[PDB]
């Protein structure tokens, strides 16, 4: 399943701006239960919309989600300049999650007009790590009840987009991992300290990226909020 999205689009402040986000089944439906998230400058992600219509509490009123004409659409009615920004829809197909390849969104003219966190997750920076051996990844969560939220992982480089990794539920104890990373990845969690493990083993120079711990949970906002992101170097 491969998911499409316009690669640019250029709006001004004031205007109404529909991103679109299609499938190659011919039509997304409501079991894509759609989420909508927002990529700003030092990859700095934040959800807008979850289950395909659900505006995330905290979000402001001029962004909507819909499933119309067979497509997801996320609507911007009143854009203004701080939504500059790259949009990107996730479809969930039954036992993995798969991300559109972006959009970016351009907003030009008069800046200055428009309407104007709880919740964190917290990664370190970077990590540095040589071919062959295994490194930790940590997502610590604070401001809510952590066991009761899924915490799911995703990579990111330039050329290959957002990639889903796999997905823990701490009160089930259940994990999923994409089929591209189930041998490479392994996701614990510890209750006591709030923080959601990532093991990547047997590193090789394709593991440099920057891998992601998002928040999820079923028939709610997926990927309402997001760690900052670990950088992995492996070195020569
Ligand atoms: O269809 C609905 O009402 C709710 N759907 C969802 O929440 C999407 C979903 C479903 C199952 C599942 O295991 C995962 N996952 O991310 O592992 C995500």
């Amino acid at each position: 399943a491969v998911v499409t999205q316009e690669s640019a689009l250029t709006t001004s402040p004031g205007e109404t701006v529909t991103l679109t986000c299609r499938s190659s089944t011919g039509a997304v439906i409501s079991s894509n239960f759609v989420s909508w998230v927002q990529e700003k400058p030092d990859h700095l992600f934040t959800g807008l919309i979850g289950g395909n219509k659900n505006r995330a509490p905290g979000v402001p009123a001029r962004f909507s989600g819909s499933l119309i004409g067979d497509k997801a659409v996320l609507t911007i009615t009143g854009a203004q300049t701080e939504d500059e920004a790259i949009y990107f829809c996730a479809l969930w197909y039954s036992n993995h999650w798969v991300f559109g390849g972006g959009t970016k969104l351009t907003v030009l003219g008069q800046g200055g007009g428009g309407s104007g966190s709880q919740v964190q997750l917290q990664q370190p920076g970077a990590e540095l790590a040589k071919p062959g051996a295994s490194v930790q990844l940590s997502c610590k969560g604070s401001g809510y009840t952590f066991p009761n939220y899924w915490m799911h992982w995703v990579t990111q480089r330039p050329g290959r987009g957002l990639e889903w990794i796999g997905r823990i539920d701490p009160n089930s104890g259940f994990i999923r991992y994409d089929e591209r990373f189930k041998t490479k990845a392994t996701l614990t969690v510890d209750k006591p300290s709030s923080t959601a493990y990532m093991q990547l083993s047997s590193l090789t120079s394709d593991d440099s990226a920057v891998y992601f711990c998002a928040r999820g949970c079923y028939g709610c906002i997926h990927f309402d909020y997001w760690g900052q992101g670990t950088t992995l170097t492996v070195s020569s």
